């Protein structure tokens, strides 16, 4: 698997479990180690690099937990923004699905002739 199909594979992975509810960054990596049965362990550093990029850009925001539960912990959620972006490529790809079908519909029914 090369660099940035690992880079975009856990860049969909991070906006979908934000997709699903606010979290912080520790939970996150637990949370998708154990949904992945072990084998994707997501390192911080590059969790934090992808949400900065991903707060500049609006997708993702940030914000300070309760601090009766330890001691200063930050959350981020996905925003309206990312909410909606998500539902583009959502159609986006759906949308690229049936061209696809469309292709070889159209690429045989004309290799008839
Ligand atoms: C749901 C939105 C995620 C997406 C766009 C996106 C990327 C980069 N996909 C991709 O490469 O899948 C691989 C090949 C399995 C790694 C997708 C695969 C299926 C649906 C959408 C995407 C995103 O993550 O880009 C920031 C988006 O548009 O969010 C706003």
């Amino acid at each position: 698997i090369p660099k940035e199909l690992l880079r975009a594979q856990t860049n969909v992975i991070l906006l979908n479990v934000l997709k699903q509810g606010d979290n912080y960054v520790y939970g996150i990596i637990k949370q998708v180690k154990e949904a992945s049965n072990g084998e994707m362990e997501l390192n911080e550093a590059t969790l934090y690099t992808i949400f900065d990029r991903l707060e500049q850009d609006g997708i993702i925001s940030s914000y300070w937990g309760d601090e009766s539960q330890g001691g200063r912990r930050k959350y981020y959620r996905l925003t309206e923004i990312g909410h909606e972006n998500m539902r583009l490529a959502x159609e986006s790809l759906s949308r690229v699905d049936k061209i696809i079908e469309n292709l070889e519909a159209n690429k045989k029914s004309e290799a008839i002739k």
